[PDB]
């Protein structure tokens, strides 16, 4: 058994209202406020929601949620895990029914990250996903997961290890003190997980998401150069996922990459000693 | 040269608000509003709009506008028009303006019915379609045109002439008996993929058009549509089934201005060629 | 090995008239009738028949047949019972006769319902289908099975444990005390089975059938109509198989789900809290 | 490992030059004589031959050739036979050469027909096939084998656990005392093999033989007609493997079904109580 | 018998090398110098060239040659010429030699534009294409020719004309606002799949041509080339983005003969019919 | 109406046995022989024939039949070239039957070169192609005609005009240059998805035709082919390679008759569009 | 675990300045020069380079490159050559970057070459590739190595065997004391590998490259003839691979075989007594 997407993300958050203009009234996420007092959702397709924001005053990741195919599944892995040495919790049903899932474990990545891997989302089949601005088209999520992040890890081994023991599959793509990221994927999405960048101050560095239309990226692009907000690095292309993406602050002070045509993992490792254009 | 599609409708109204919650609160389509004293729009897809609400008292159609492909073809169908002695007023570029095209021609069809040829619709492509409420998918519309219409005609063979001059084809689709022993014979008409633009010869009507259909892209949204007119105690006036000739699954149902909207999913294309039918297929 | 497909039902009956009049002259399947004193059958397709008719003067369930691909597959599968302490007897070869298959195994699911496990259907290849009123077009059931049924079980979870081990697949699909109804496939259809439904009279809640062309659907919906006979649900479509469907009574006074346009099931586990549409 | 396809034919025979107008005259195959004094071939593709003709002045089956994929499986194979308590004889390279194979074992079924084990057949890809009549289109081969045979069993059960062993899947497919002939595959051929007919006066009952053109099919009717020969089966289709063929007398004394539009096995075991149509 | 594609373009320049760096060196283009006095050529295809630069002293336009079919189209086109009463000169054999083709008329558009219409270029099918600087795919030109330009009309509805007797279709594709409340109505021409290979009624210029458009196969050589330009401060006067009408992602850039290159990506056909916009979709 | 493909040749030869042991046994035609005394024929395909060999004593080409898509078709090219006030001959049922054709006309070019026009070709659907060596695939004949022919012309600009009367298109393919300064532009004509089926302007020749092109569907029978021809030391004349046209891989070689066959393998289909070149790719 | 591809070669070669004329000036390959003084790099696509040169003053083999998918897969390949009691050597961080990939193991196989596996390439996706001269088109790599290598073996079988254990696949194709050439593939380009085909003076018979455009081929072959360089075999087909290919002296004494239109191995093993065409 196997992760097969990164289903999804809890983030703690100063200030809901800002994250409301941001990720709906700018990204075209659709707000879910089910009238839980300490959060809301976002929600980017069928699924009730991809992300979780929960309103406890701090600026960070709370926990990533990896799916897995069922309760078989779900079983296989915790066993892995057992058999690994690696503590793990068995959420209960009203853990679980929190979360939005039908099963799910609790634990921690070798950096402390919190992780869950979990079957059986909650989907809003009858109610249409609605974006929180007008858009073209729709976000790229079917079997791909919600995107794709960079996490703090301080043992990068350790953590590759862990994850290739969640089902994940990659290795260094970059040399660039020679400093190795490394990327992984579970999926068509060229990666759900990288790390090893570098010191940082938070869990999460960024999330690219990705918008099936172009035009979705330009309309965003627009908005945040009229909001006039801040931009680290420009459009541009990696020489791994070979997308179209730019990056800018997010109200916690993190990075958002909004994106458009990523192109899935080579079949066999490759390394690159740099991008191919943009991203200054 | 010839019409490509049915392009726009425009509707006299008495109530802007109910029009707003109906066809946009149920059926999905964006209300447009330019800041206008008397109108608002309704748009289905990329175009400024597919229908006009003049918010002037009157519950009834007010003009049809039909595209061609550009001014060189309305140029062709107007001179048409003259060698057929049908009178036409050429608008200039502020009665072009006003309907969002680059050109237009303004008449009537043989039943009085106001009739417009037009080029060039605006199309808002920095705005992208924002259902009026959440939509599974989309409203079919490209080369379709905004869906099809039943209309008042007088004289069934001089409207059937009429637009075939203007570049549709069709004939009678079926024959039912009356009480006296006539044969019902409605007209139906295409000038496209879209099984048929145009309908009449069903009788006698006392507004200028009986019906509008339009199509979703996906049966979730007509399935939602349905629901909500449940939910609001619509009249349905004829339930979910098929037509023998455009083979849709639809349910009729009325607008705020006292006529039929005929939401639908999975319309065929016009045959090839001229058929006709007794009954349909089921339902309705 | 794996079951395949949902492949037979035998039923017991108190009316075979109003049963012809039923399922041929509404449904649109074929009688046949091979000269058998307590019994006829009803066919949909290629096979001798999909579902038996025996005349006892009751009216439920009498066995449900599951298809192997063939004799090695059945004996994996018997082994696999053995191993699991599940009681089962080898049909001889006059019982499997009498099912018109090459091979079969008897035993009973953890509700009490009798199962069967069989390889080799009797086919008339030399003898169309030929339906029992006009059709437009046919009956779905290649690699699919006949269609899908909810059946009786008092113990949800020991049900699942059983079906897994017979090569289904499936989990909890919706949450509506909460009760959560689960479902199962063993291929391209949607599912096959499902249980959990609440507390049930009779053996089988209902079945539902599948046209290839919707015109068929509308045609049995109208000489329902004109027959003036009971629906339960209306036309509409449940978030999971996000089929097109209608529920009447049939002669045993359970319900039959004619339908058109089911997709197949999601590649990982999902659920729902409510239908998409209609279903009144 | 699994044998592939039915490769070759060895057939012993009381007259050549008759064999020559049968099989090339006729049929359209291509007669190879490499100057050996005891034998010709019989090509119908790029293979060297598909068929040997031994004149030893009998008239039945010398031998049946089953492909593997190289030598790596051929030794798989002959492991499997050993652990079966199976005799087998690796032939040495001479007696591969003789065959023009690289690697062959030999054995026989429990019903004594000598069996053989290959891979490597030789291939003349610079001497393209040339028939022996005018042909429309060419012969079906392409990983299918040259064709089916019924070969004649004393034990039809473990014939089949034999046949199993060495790959094929199968079972019974008609029931016509009951009798139960059973056919076998291993490839997109319908069945290569038939065993179980009813008592036979020879090793071998026919040899069904695909044509890619069906005019092809009719040209050799009309060949067999005018030449005045016997039909035993008209023009008609089984209900196993659908396909469109007619058996005349070889001049051996025993059957060909020349063929055209066999379909592939179904996927899961049926079977039959008659043909669909002709064969009179 | 209509024109087919925008074939080649006659460049006066007055600083060669500057072009060689520029049109090579960073647009990947490659150069051709047959050894002729007064000019060198630019490749992008299998055709011998898309762009001549007469190396003359001036910094604009020369000529634009519009391409037939061949010989039999281009007599069709010389008679409709004719009988619209537009001068015309039928070069020679040598004449059409100097252009790399197999025959020519040349002539001048109401705004004074040089117009040449050809058949049958000169294809170096013995010696592939190979960029002036490393690139990752190639330009978009078969069947389309090699981009689109904005030109210099004093009479735009003069030239509409001119245009649509040569056999380009189109019209106005947007509309603006003026200072003085008139309004600005730009027409825009395709004669192939490529949206539009000509534009004009943008208003006053001081030189002929305003911008060229030339299109990449593979994102990379836009992103290339961006990369270059940036590395070396060359005006990008208009930032990354799509126009409403070709939908395509371009960057608008300084050329040597101080007018506007606009490299570009992921153009989109000319729809069926004409339309037009009030704005843009994003950037520029 | 038009002629569709080059659909046989007549042959003047002075050796059958030769050209037998030439054509089928290393092109791979069939040789077909209906007992008549003073010709046999060849065969490519389902037709009865390709090429007629008249044992005359001659070594030239005897006539060329041009097809047509039916009688009524026929009727119309007939007009044509009697409203051109060219000279034709009504062939009887006799001379159809002569040919294996349902009708025919006669005539010649303005080099002199016996041209026929036929509907109707004899196809032996009974009888499958059998090639007279073992073949791996067929030969590419079926809506292109047998191949393509060089013939002579004295008057290029005469037999132009006369191939674009009976539907052929083209024009010039190539320019070279000869010894006194002169330019050699030969035309290079097709009628169908074939490059070309004919070509003239290759200067002075001493036969009617120059060369014959033939295209297997498989590489591995033109490999097959040359093979044979080094086996037995025949002319090949021009070594494998790519003409810049057609784009094809061919071999030129003698047949017995003292002129060139070509045959080749991968032909391209004429472009859209005329164009032309100086030189050819690879090889010849 | 398995080798995917024939993915470098390193050569040791007398002469830089010849080497550039030929592979770039002719071949089209673009050469790579990063600095180093003992060595330049031949590039085909998009990796930093397909070979290397060292101008160590010999004309022969250096070293052969196999590519596997990623660390886990060289782990897995390690571990079978410790249990096959192959002789290895996990290269340093610092030797694996001089070969320009991520891991790699060194080796020799049993004819003394030196052989290395590796996973991580280098790829210059910012830097397309930019032949050394005009090409119509490319070369073909994607995912099927720089092309094939005939190379010096003492020990037949001993060779087979290491090369299976490494995870190519293959047999002897030709009949030719009668020679058996033995032909290996782990991809879809029809071999990589080969040997068998007796003495040899140098570790390398030949390297077939192959070009995607016909025209390409053609090019080059001109270039040759008007350089007037030596051609060993003419235009023309091997029987097994189906290519269009010829046969040229490079400057370090060997063959080149620049080639078009090479097929797929066959998925069953057969052998050949003689060409198609040509090679004269
Ligand atoms: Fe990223
Ligand atoms: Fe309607
Ligand atoms: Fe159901
Ligand atoms: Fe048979
Ligand atoms: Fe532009
Ligand atoms: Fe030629
Ligand atoms: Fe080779």
């Amino acid at each position: 058994a196997k992760v097969t997407e990164l289903g999804y993300l809890g983030l703690s958050v100063s200030n809901l209202d800002a994250w409301r203009d941001y990720a709906a009234g700018i990204m075209g996420m659709q707000v879910v406020d089910d009238g839980e007092d300490d959060r809301i959702y976002l929600r980017m397709d069928r699924w009730h929601h991809r992300i979780v924001l929960h309103a406890d005053g701090s600026d960070d990741l709370a926990y990533i949620g990896w799916r897995v195919a069922g309760p078989v599944e779900l079983d296989e892995l915790a066993e892995q895990l057992k058999n690994a040495g690696i503590p793990f919790e068995v959420a209960s049903d009203a853990d679980a029914a929190e979360r939005r899932v039908l099963g799910l474990v609790k634990l921690h990545d070798p950096g402390g990250n919190p992780t869950e891997i979990f079957y059986g989302p909650q989907v809003d089949t009858s109610s249409p996903f609605h974006p929180g601005r007008p858009m073209f088209g729709k976000f790229v999520t079917e079997g791909q997961g919600l995107g794709h992040i960079i996490i703090r890890e301080d043992d990068v081994e350790e953590a590759t290890r862990f994850y290739r023991l969640l089902g994940l599959e990659g290795a260094v793509e970059y040399k660039f003190a020679v400093g190795t990221p490394v990327f992984m994927h579970c999926n068509d999405r060229h990666h759900s997980l990288a790390f090893g960048v570098g010191p940082m101050d938070k869990r999460i560095n960024h999330l690219m998401i990705e918008y099936t239309h172009l035009d979705d990226l330009g309309y965003a692009h627009d908005l945040v150069r009229q909001q006039k907000i801040d931009v680290t690095l420009q459009i541009g292309k990696h020489s791994n996922d070979e997308a179209l993406t730019f990056y800018c602050a997010n109200p916690s002070g993190w990075l958002w990459e909004p994106g458009w045509g990523s192109r899935p993992a080579p079949a066999q490792q490759e390394h690159y000693l740099r991008d191919i254009f943009g991203h200054d």
